[PDB]
């Protein structure tokens, strides 16, 4: 059997946060993101990996919320530059595991219509 081939995409998670994010601001949910439980995140010790020395993130690991270390700067990360995405990774302990998350800039400006969803019905004849 054979059926062509294709598939790409490194980023697994994408967060939303401005650029002037204040220190101690909730970037997003990690344990709730993957839909995992704090415990699971705790057991596997889930932390934020940003930069070699001094991290710009700190997962309290209490409610699964990404906390900023300090007040960002600009150039340090991106500052204007595009796409302007933070570079981080979720570190896990035995079983040691790592993820390739991402931080998208708060580019909220669409909203779009939405209101619940539920559809399903086959057809044939």
């Amino acid at each position: 059997g054979s059926s062509g081939s294709s598939g790409a995409g490194s980023a697994t998670i994408t967060y939303s946060v401005l650029e002037e994010t204040d220190r101690g601001s909730l970037v997003g949910n990690l344990a709730k993101d993957l839909g995992l439980s704090l415990r699971e995140l705790i057991t596997r010790g889930a932390q934020i990996l940003s930069k070699g020395n001094k991290q710009l993130l700190q997962l309290e690991q209490k409610s699964g919320n990404l906390l900023l270390k300090e007040k960002l700067d600009r150039e340090e990360l991106c500052g204007s530059t595009n796409p302007c995405i933070l570079h981080f990774q979720v570190l896990l302990k035995s079983p040691v595991q790592f993820i390739q998350g991402e931080i998208q800039l708060q580019d909220v400006n669409d909203h779009a219509p939405e209101f619940m969803e539920d559809e399903s019905g086959p057809s044939s004849g």
